[PDB]
């Protein structure tokens, strides 16, 4: 019996995660998304797939204490069009914006997870 699948059940996680989903048994392909508690940053992987295999990657972790990361970092082809304040915090994001000459490619919005920024827009010109 059984096929060669080998379906997810929620590992043990933090005590201060909280899976998206949070159901007992994940099917393979769905994504648990993780977070943690509501006083709690998650760092690391926030999307995990349930695999055939398990959950994979393997699961992220909690800090309370986290870094505010200062300002944000320059646009290549824009600015930021917010007010940079001197500490920004952690799932802050920053509104960029770019030249009129160019198209905005990635997220205008960058929020700084643990104390990195995540991927920059990035603009080309029409």
């Amino acid at each position: 019996e059984a096929a060669g699948e080998r379906e997810c059940e929620l590992p043990k996680i933090d005590v201060h995660l909280v899976p998206d989903r949070k159901k007992d048994q994940y099917k393979v392909g769905e994504v648990l998304k993780f977070s943690c508690k509501p006083g709690f940053t998650i760092v690391g992987p926030n999307s995990v797939q349930c695999y055939h295999f398990g959950l994979s990657p393997d699961l992220p972790i909690c800090k309370e204490q986290v870094q505010s990361c200062g300002p944000p970092p320059e646009l290549l082809n824009g600015n930021v069009k917010e007010k940079t304040k001197e500490e920004y915090g952690h799932s802050e994001v920053v509104e960029y914006y770019c030249n009129p000459r160019f198209l905005m490619k990635g997220p205008n919005k960058i929020q700084c997870v643990d104390g990195e920024w995540t991927t920059l827009p990035v603009c080309i010109v029409e």
